[PDB]
C-alpha cells in the first residue's frame, strides 16, 4: 500500500483525509499521541502504538506524551507516583518497536509562557464545550471539579507546543480534537482509532480485573483471560476475541482440529475467520484456544525485550 | 479607639471577629487587597484604601495586589495595556497616603510552583462553587468561559502566596473569601467594606459616565457630577450623596444658609446631617453644594500630589 493507505488502515476516522494528503507532501512532519500513565499497557494501547509505527514508517517524527500532569488533573493520584508509572509505560512502548521522542508533560506544562497560553485559551473556551469534551474521559465525580475543564485546554495547548501536524488517539478523544482544530492557528489532522472492547464484553478494555490483556502478561494469564472472555457462538459484533483476531493476529494461520469436529482449518484472513465464526463452523472454545496461542506468540518479543532489561 | 475598633469602623463584616482578635496579638501580621487595574480610581476604591490605612495604623504590613493577570482572565483586555493602567493605579494609591508593598500578579502568578498549586486547588474546587463565587464579579458573558472558574482559584492561591493574615475587599468578594477559608491551610480573616452606590442611584459606583467620583477628578467635574446625582429630598437609603457624606467628610462642618431658608447649619456629625436631611430641614441642592465643596477639599491633597509628579 501507499503512505496514505498504510496510515488509514484500521482507523475509524481521519479529520480530514484531504488535509492528511497535504501533510504527506511535507519533507518534515510530525505526529503525537498522549497517555495518562497507566499501570497496565493493554491491547488498546498497543493498537494506538501500531498506528504511530505506521505514521513513523510514512516519514513522521513521533512524539509520545507521557501525560503525567494531565493524569494528575484527571485524579489519577500524586505526580511522583504517576511519573513512576510513566517511566514503566515508556519502557513498554520502547519494547513494542517504536522509535520516538518521549516527553513528560511536566517538563513543559508548567513553563511561564505555556501557562500564559492556557489562560488565553481559557478565555476562548466555553465551560459547556469543555465539559462536553470530557464526557468520555473524565473520571466519574458527582461534584465535578474545575480541574475537569482545565484538562482539555491543557491537551489543546500541548498539541500546540508539540508542533505536530497530526494528533492520534481513540475515538473518545474526538471532542478534545475538535476543540484543538477550533482554538489553534494551525489545524491539526486528527486520526482516530477504534475503541477495543474489554474481555468482559462490558464496554472498553480497561485495567479492570480480567478485562484486558496487558502486552507483558504471562502466557498463562493470556490463556486464563481469553478462556473466560465474552465470546458467544456466532456473534462477531462486540466480541473482544474477534476484535483481537482482527487487529493483532497474522494471517494466514491454521487452526488445529480432529476430523469428527470438521477437521483442520486453514484461515487465509480475518475475513475468512469471521465467516467461519458467523456460520458456526468454528466454535468459541477452539477460537479462544487459537487466539490465545497466536497472541502469546505475537506478544513474545515485547515480553522478552522487557524481561531482558 | 483601640486597634480592633479602628479596624472594625465602617466595615460590613469581619469573618470572624474572634479570629481578628487572635491576629492582633501577633508581633508581625499582614493584610492584602487586590485591584483589577481600573482606568478610574473612584471613591469606592478610596473607601477600601482607607481601611488598608487603618490596618496599617494597627501594625499590619500591607500588600496591594495589582491584579493584572486576574484582570486579563476577567476580560479586561490585553496584559500590556492592563499593566499600564496598573502603574497609574499604584500612583493614585500612593497619592492617598498609603505606604505599602505593591505587587503585580504576573510577577508570581506564572511561576511553576504557583501554577502547580492552581491545579491542586482546581482538583478541590467544584465548578458549581467556582461559578457561584463569581456571580458578583465576572464580566457579563452569555457563553461563560473556563477563564471564569480559573479566576477565583487564582485569587485564593494569591492569598496563600501573599502570606497574609487578613484579606480585604468589598462585600462582593465574600464568596471568593469563603472559598479561600475552605481551600487553604491557614484561615484568612476577611474584612468586608460596604459597596458604595453610584451617582446615578442604579447599583454600585463604577466607571460609567457620570456614575463615579474619581479621586483625581477636577473640582468642576466633582461639582457637575454631584449636581446631577440621584438625591431625593428626605431619602437617605441608596442616596450616594449621603453615603459620600458618611464615609468621606470631616465633622463638624457648617452649611451656609440665608435666614429665610432656615439660616446656617452647624452639623456636628454625619448622624446630625442624616436627621436634618430625613426631616427635610436640609434640601438636596444645599446638601449637594456642601458635599461637593467639602469633597473637593478632602481630595485636594490627592490631586495635588498626582499633579506634582
Ligand atoms: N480500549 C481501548 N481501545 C483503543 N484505544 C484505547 C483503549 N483504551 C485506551 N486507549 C487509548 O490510549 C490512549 C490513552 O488512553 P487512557 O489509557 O484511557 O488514558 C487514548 O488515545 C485511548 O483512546
Ligand atoms: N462601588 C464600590 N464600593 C466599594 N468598594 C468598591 C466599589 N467598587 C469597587 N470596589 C472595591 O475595589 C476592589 C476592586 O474592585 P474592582 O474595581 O471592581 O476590581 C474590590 O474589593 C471592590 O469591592
Ligand atoms: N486525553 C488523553 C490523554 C492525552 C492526549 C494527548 C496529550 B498530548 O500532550 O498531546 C496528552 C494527554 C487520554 O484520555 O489519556
Ligand atoms: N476579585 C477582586 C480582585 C482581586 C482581589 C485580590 C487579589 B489578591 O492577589 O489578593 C487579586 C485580585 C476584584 O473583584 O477586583
Ligand atoms: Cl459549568
Ligand atoms: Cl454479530
Ligand atoms: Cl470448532
Ligand atoms: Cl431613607
Ligand atoms: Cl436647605
Amino acid at each position: 500500500m501507499d503512505e496514505f493507505e498504510l496510515i488509514k488502515r484500521n482507523t475509524s476516522e481521519i479529520i480530514s483525509e484531504e488535509e492528511l494528503r497535504e501533510v504527506l507532501k511535507k519533507d518534515e512532519k510530525s505526529a503525537s499521541i498522549g497517555f495518562e500513565p497507566s499501570g497496565k499497557i493493554h491491547l488498546g494501547h498497543y493498537l494506538q502504538i501500531k498506528k504511530m509505527i505506521d505514521l513513523q514508517n510514512a516519514g513522521f517524527d513521533i512524539i509520545i506524551a507521557l501525560a503525567d500532569l494531565m493524569a494528575y488533573l484527571n485524579q489519577k493520584g500524586e505526580l511522583d507516583e504517576i511519573r513512576k508509572i510513566g517511566d514503566y509505560n515508556k519502557k513498554v512502548f520502547e519494547a513494542m518497536g517504536l522509535k520516538a521522542k518521549y516527553v513528560y508533560g511536566s517538563e513543559f506544562q508548567l513553563d511561564k509562557d505555556y501557562t500564559l497560553n492556557v489562560y488565553r485559551l481559557a478565555l476562548k473556551t466555553t465551560l459547556k464545550r469543555a465539559r462536553r469534551s470530557m464526557e468520555l474521559i473524565a473520571r466519574e465525580d458527582e461534584n465535578p471539579k474545575v480541574a475537569e475543564v482545565i484538562y482539555p485546554i491543557m491537551q489543546v495547548n500541548s498539541i500546540h507546543y508539540e508542533g505536530v501536524d497530526v494528533a492520534v488517539g481513540g475515538m473518545e478523544q474526538r471532542k478534545i480534537h475538535m476543540l484543538a482544530r477550533e482554538l489553534l492557528p494551525k489545524k491539526v489532522v486528527c486520526i482516530h482509532n477504534p475503541v477495543l472492547t474489554g474481555l468482559d464484553g462490558e464496554g472498553k478494555m480497561s485495567s479492570s480485573k480480567g478485562n484486558f490483556i496487558a502486552v507483558d502478561d504471562s502466557p498463562e494469564e493470556i490463556r486464563a483471560k481469553i478462556k473466560k472472555a465474552y465470546c458467544p457462538a456466532g456473534v462477531v459484533e462486540g466480541n473482544p476475541i474477534m476484535e483481537i483476531a482482527k487487529y493483532f493476529l497474522e494471517y494466514p494461520l491454521t487452526i488445529k482440529r480432529p476430523e469428527k469436529f470438521g477437521g483442520d482449518l486453514t484461515v487465509n484472513s480475518y475475513e475468512e475467520l469471521e465467516s467461519l465464526f458467523k456460520n458456526k463452523e468454528l466454535h468459541p472454545m477452539r477460537l479462544k484456544n487459537a487466539v490465545a496461542e497466536e497472541l502469546i506468540k505475537i506478544l513474545e518479543p515485547i515480553r522478552k525485550r522487557l524481561s531482558a532489561h
